[PDB]
């Protein structure tokens, strides 16, 4: 029965839900739901100048919801004038994008959950203001504080919890399209087989809020997880027959099959709870092998560090899964040659390849070379040449680029820009687009390929390489045609590269 289950787990909870204090009742209510800014105080804070440019600013060109903010942020500040201005406002400019930078900063809300999932518990990750990153600490500290009390042996296999999800929280790019298109009721059988084969395990390292009764699926909630907890899994009851799990657990992914609920398709995940530690072995195992492997594939000295797995989250084994798939294609679609020279070159400055399921701003490889928060960036991947590193970000979705095996190739580019102004000048060492006969050639054909690839000389570059090593026929031959002077200009630094 679900009442009476219900009723049973708050009776086991019920001394230790009496026993909260007034701060630790409106800490439990402040991590439910999290404290949102306050865009009346951020549009006072602008000047007249600044509302101005924030009334008419593509914000999209740049988190969906920032951008939503911002443009809730927008057209709170638009409801003052015309109708027809309205619907008639209905890259960026290096004034609008500067000021967007700092603007992020101020829009932040108070997010423990989300704060804890982005940096994946590394909570010291200096990626914001240090006054609230201290802040953040302490309620959490205090929070694991109150989680004190287990489910206990007698509970833990004789109930499910239940927890609704959104697919595009665990990756957006495989969101995209495990929906049917001819049939929104229905999940594409070929996406959940590849789903479901590289699901083996998940990790929790924010407050999981759990469902004590399984709660009918709201929007776009297509996925169903129900989870066995462990005899001394920490917990609290929250009003209205829900759990908070302690942080930091590991999930054993048991079952994925697709149900029926109400004539419409959904993924159940059925997960039993382990110790993390316990998973983060598999991940760190599973860290030494891939660099095993590609050290002698590479002809690099045996312990060599080179890929990371940066692993935190819900979806953690498909980030290890997926790394093997992208540097498979990475190993295909480029020669051996450019490859070895360009990464051993990163590995001299100490590189890396990262993986990870954790927010970039909150991965070493920037941040140590990125003190301004307001210049970190976040996105799906990216280069950093003072750490010479890749970054790739599994869960998010990416600028007009299909799967993430492109994206890689596509930050390779960047290395291998890198690596040609280094050899053109090895006491300089700068990037061979800032060079003026490349710069020429931007000027021109900088508009034929990609929109993304308009945005500089080092974007165009990156992009025109990976459509040159792109599985598609058509689209190698798009960059000859359309841009016949870069074809040339990064086949002559591939050569040069080779040659050295
Ligand atoms: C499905 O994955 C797609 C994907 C893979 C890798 C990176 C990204 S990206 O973040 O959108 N991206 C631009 C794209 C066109 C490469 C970043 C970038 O120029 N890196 O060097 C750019 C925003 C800084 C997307
Ligand atoms: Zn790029």
């Amino acid at each position: 029965s679900r009442y009476e289950k219900w009723e049973k787990i708050k009776q086991h909870y019920q001394h230790w839900s009496d026993s909260l204090s007034e701060e630790g009742r409106g800490l439990l209510k402040k991590l439910q739901i999290p404290i949102e800014p306050k865009k009346d105080d951020i549009i006072h804070s602008l000047s007249q100048e600044e509302k101005e440019l924030l009334k008419r600013i593509q914000i999209d060109s740049s988190s969906t919801e920032e951008k939503e903010f911002l443009k809730k942020l927008q057209i709170d500040i638009r409801d003052s004038l015309s109708e027809e201005e309205k619907e008639l406002l209905n890259p960026l400019s290096e004034k609008e994008k500067e000021f967007l930078k700092k603007l992020k900063l101020d829009i932040q809300p108070y997010d423990i959950n989300q704060r804890l999932q982005d940096t994946g518990g590394l909570i010291d990750s200096p990626s914001i203001n240090l006054d609230v990153r201290k802040q953040y600490k302490r309620d959490i500290q205090n929070i694991d504080a109150l989680l004190h009390q287990s489910i206990g042996s007698t509970l833990y296999n004789k109930i499910y919890l239940y927890e609704n999800m959104n697919i595009n929280n665990l990756t957006a790019t495989l969101g995209a399209d495990l929906v049917d298109s001819t049939d929104n009721t229905k999940i594409n059988r070929g996406i959940f087989n590849e789903f479901k084969k590289n699901f083996k395990y998940s990790i929790s390292s924010n407050y999981m809020i759990v469902d004590i009764n399984e709660r009918p699926a709201l929007d776009n909630e297509r996925l169903k997880w129900r989870i066995q907890l462990s005899p001394d899994t920490r917990a609290g009851y929250l009003e209205n027959g829900k759990l908070i799990l302690q942080r930091n657990i590991g999930l054993e992914i048991k079952d994925v099959q697709i149900i029926k609920q109400s004539e419409k398709e959904y993924i159940r995940i059925d997960a039993k709870v382990v110790p993390k530690s316990k998973i983060d072995t598999k991940i760190q195992e599973a860290q030494l092998n891939i660099n095993q492997e590609w050290n002698k594939a590479l002809g690099l000295p045996k312990y060599t560090k080179l890929i990371t797995f940066n692993v935190h989250n819900r979806y953690a084994s498909n980030i290890v899964e997926s790394a093997y798939l992208i540097l498979n294609e990475w190993k295909n679609n480029i020669q051996s040659d450019l490859i070895k020279k360009v990464t051993n070159y990163l590995v001299d400055g100490n590189g890396r390849f990262v993986f990870t399921d954790i927010t970039l701003p909150n991965i070493a490889e920037q941040y140590t070379h990125q003190d301004e928060i307001y210049e970190q960036v976040h996105s799906k991947g990216l280069y950093v040449p003072e750490s010479r590193s890749i970054l790739l970000h599994g869960p998010s979705k990416g600028v007009e680029l299909r799967n993430d095996s492109e994206g890689f190739i596509h930050e390779f580019g960047h290395a291998v820009d890198d690596y040609a102004g280094y050899l053109l000048d090895k006491n300089q060492s700068d990037l061979v687009t800032n060079s003026k006969k490349f710069i020429d050639i931007f000027k021109e054909e900088g508009s034929n390929l990609t929109s993304y690839g308009r945005t500089n000389e080092a974007e165009f570059f990156a992009e025109a390489f990976r459509l040159m090593h792109s599985t598609d026929h058509a689209e190698r031959l798009k960059v000859q045609k359309n841009a016949p002077k870069t074809f040339q200009f990064i086949n002559d630094q591939i050569k040069f590269i080779i040659n050295s």
